[PDB]
């Protein structure tokens, strides 16, 4: 009813949307991993009468879920879609995008290691990314590569529109207290890819989490904190 959502309104398998600016919006939904359920969050940018979807929804069947509500909300077609790294809750339901008519995007780097742990992997490369300060237009976006962080081929979306930022995986949520799932982390160099995250946006008004509560620009320096004292 206004708040941003959590797992506590999301069952496994449902979606929400949540209006960030005009024309932007996160996607929530949860899933289970080990035994333990999780939230995620991704994002859905208007591109004149289409729109721009960063991130599956963490499963096929939650992507799919994903696109019911889409149609449901907003109405408008997704045409293209981008995945911020390999890991599950960012590919995982790629194969039912690109089954509905959604062309799937990710780097190189992504796309490889995607292929190599048997994730499900987006279909287009995107080039201009692979020294980290680099940054392409896609659509109403900004891609931009901070360096290693949560992993090491994470990106960040910027919306200039608005002045959203959305983080993915390499930004944590305020309420954190340590830096999430760091299997394929590189928690010494997380903090400079934050510090050029910083460098590169100041103008941020918002900044979304990969799995948390959108805030300002604190999260950042949040992150760096807790990935700091997380690596000792
Ligand atoms: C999809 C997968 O990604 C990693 C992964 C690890 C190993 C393997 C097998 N090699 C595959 C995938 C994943 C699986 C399960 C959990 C996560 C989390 C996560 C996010 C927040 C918190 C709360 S907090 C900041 O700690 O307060 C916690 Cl506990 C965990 C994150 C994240 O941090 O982005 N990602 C998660
Ligand atoms: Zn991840
Ligand atoms: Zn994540």
């Amino acid at each position: 009813s206004g708040e941003y959502p959590t797992v506590n309104e999301i069952p496994v398998g449902e979606v929400r949307l949540y209006q960030i600016a005009d024309g932007v919006w996160s996607h929530i939904a949860t899933q289970s991993f080990d035994g333990a359920v999780y939230p995620s969050n991704g994002l859905i940018v208007r591109d004149g009468d289409e729109l721009l979807l960063i991130d599956t929804a963490w499963g096929a069947k939650n992507t799919a879920a994903l696109l019911a509500e889409i149609e449901k909300q907003i109405g408008l077609p997704v045409t293209r879609a981008v995945s911020t790294h390999f890991h599950d809750d960012r590919v995982g339901g790629v194969d039912v995008l690109r089954a509905a008519g959604v062309a799937t995007y990710a780097s190189p780097s992504t796309r490889r290691l995607a292929e190599a742990e048997g994730n499900e992997i987006p279909t287009h490369s995107l080039e201009g990314l692979s020294s980290s300060g680099d940054a392409v237009r896609f659509g109403p976006v900004e891609l931009f590569y901070p360096g290693a962080a949560h992993s090491t081929d994470n990106l960040v979306v910027y919306v200039p529109s608005a002045n959203v930022l959305y983080g993915g995986c390499a930004v944590h949520e305020l309420s954190s207290t340590s830096a999430g799932n760091v299997a394929d982390a590189d928690l010494a160099e997380w903090p400079t890819s934050v510090e050029r995250i910083q460098k590169h946006y100041p103008e941020a008004e918002v900044v979304i989490p990969g799995h948390g509560l959108p805030g300002g620009l604190d999260l950042l320096q949040h992150t760096a904190n807790v990935v700091k004292a997380h690596k000792n």
